[PDB]
RNA sequence: UCCAAGGUGAACAGCCUCUAGUUGAUAGAAGAUAAGGGAAGUCGGUCCGUAACUUCGGGAUAAGGAUUGGCUCUAAGGGUCGGGUAG
């Protein structure tokens, strides 16, 4: 957006646009930009819309501007879905708990909010130089504010 | 045919006054109420006590007396500088 705003770019002979995710860039939050993105580009175009989601946003598909569209659904125990029922002053905890005993490669771990991937991230760290988990696993951090 | 103050009224009205005009018109003296009856008459009888609310802007970001720190992704968030031990 900041891109095109700027003057030296002109955007007249764009005639294709691809939204990867795009159930979540027509989301609530994501939508503000977007509008002003497609406002900026012509109209008469080809645009393709790809989500593993699609079908939850479904009438905002029309706020991208399709002109001749066609609607497009792939269909196929892979994978194990779990969950715990645990008190939350343990949670942490049932974590490291996971993490010295399962078998695995790679562990992705996820956190609500950035503050406290960094927060934990420090204190496992901090638990880890104490050798309370004992493996030979490496512990990174990413979180989008970087 | 032109000009046209204010206050009360808190209902055009009426009342009072400011500026400005008058004191003109022979002079002196000496409708209301009603006891009892009630048409017997005549042709014809706005202010005291409650409660909720309630005006303009600026603010964005969950609050606004408290211990303020407040979501995920996504353009920018003043400038600059700086990293070990050895040969």
């Amino acid at each position: 957006l900041d891109f095109l705003q700027m003057p030296a770019v002109k955007t007249s002979a764009c005639s294709m646009v691809v939204m990867d995710e795009a159930d979540r860039l027509l989301d609530m939050s994501f939508i503000k930009d977007t509008e002003k993105i497609l406002r900026l580009l012509p109209k008469q175009r080809r645009t393709g819309l790809f989500s593993a989601t699609m079908r939850s946003a479904g009438s905002d598909i029309f706020k991208t501007g399709l002109r001749n569209p066609v609607r497009i659904t792939v269909n196929s125990s892979s994978l194990k879905l779990n969950y715990c029922v645990v008190n939350p002053a343990e949670k942490l905890q049932l974590l490291v708990s996971i993490l010295n005993n399962y078998k695995f490669k790679k562990c992705i771990v996820y956190f609500p909010t950035c503050v406290s991937v960094s927060y934990f991230y420090s204190f496992i760290q901090y638990l880890g130089k104490r050798n309370i988990l004992v493996n030979e696993v490496e512990i990174f951090s990413l979180h989008g504010k970087l």
